[PDB]
């Protein structure tokens, strides 16, 4: 039926900065929390700026219990930052400065 | 500075599936629309759903006028609806029948 | 603040995820570290290398060359990755067809 | 309603625009033509053809062969991409940087 595949087709895409894959290991990041950012990224692109450790630990393999430590552990880390929102601009900023050292310690 | 390339890294993309890229010319499109059909997906992802033929162009080589010409135009064709806010819903469904259409034509 | 590098980096682009592959990989047995692992490979075969070897997905990864070529031979297993000389996500693509289907009869969506 | 089709069409993927281009693309002189055209080329890169011919980038647009050759050699004159054997979009990278830069700047965002 074509209303359905139409549907799914048009759902969309989270959109991944290759920067992001290929650095993530050494901003101390692991799969399950890189996941974890792109459900996140998500719920705000469908106008969910606070979702809950459950919320989010849904669409998981990882407990509600679970995820509220990884979100924990990230807000440590300054990899997200809370404003009633989440915010990933301190992910974005850890990056640049990352890749900025590499690029000075590279020659340039 | 640092906090400002973090931004840049951080806008964002619009995701354009390939099957429309290959096939928005049979499907009656030309690159001026396709173009304007991103624009309004990039409206839509900021909050804006309804945005007039003039914010429309601003980002556009075409005036004002012209825009809503081809807005009319999409309308028209059955490309996009309007629901006080613009939908591609349509676009999709003429979309999927055309790839429907295709494979059956080429064996499938 | 060097301009030619910011846009060296601007330039490399993104990996669009699917929505409905981030909505439901759990619903098909993958796990995050799983999911990762095809993001990788997807930006690999972007790059023109069809068929990247277990090393190659783990430099990029917090696992093992060893436990990267595991979760590939996983993947092949559960058959949500096939070879044809490349890999291909089409068996993966299947199943979350089947699976979206099933979900659309079962809320009466037909 | 074929299963093994639909999940052919949504393996297909997306290509991924970025909103700084969109956002810019007029201001550095482009036309919506050139957009789609460097959308075409980033498509076909992606499917490792590195140096597409403007019939090959044609046969997707609206227009000739010889209108496609006529914008690539207009895109390699503006020095929004350049031939490397390959085409890059660094130049045109460099462009929106020098742009999104002085437009920082000017703003009093620095
Ligand atoms: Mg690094
Ligand atoms: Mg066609
Ligand atoms: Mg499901
Ligand atoms: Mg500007």
């Amino acid at each position: 039926e074509k209303k359905k595949v139409a549907e799914w087709l048009a759902q969309g895409s989270i959109a991944v900065p290759k920067l992001l894959l290929g650095h993530y290991k050494q901003l101390g990041l692991g799969e399950g929390e890189l996941v974890l950012l792109l459900h996140m990224q998500s719920f705000f692109e469908e106008g969910v700026l606070f979702p809950t450790p459950a919320e989010l630990a849904e669409r998981m393999t990882v407990s509600a219990a679970e995820c509220m430590e990884m979100v924990r552990r990230l807000l440590q880390k300054g990899m997200i930052a809370i404003e009633e929102k989440y915010t990933l601009e301190p992910l974005w900023e850890k990056l640049v400065h990352h890749l900025y050292t590499q690029a000075a310690q590279q020659g340039e």
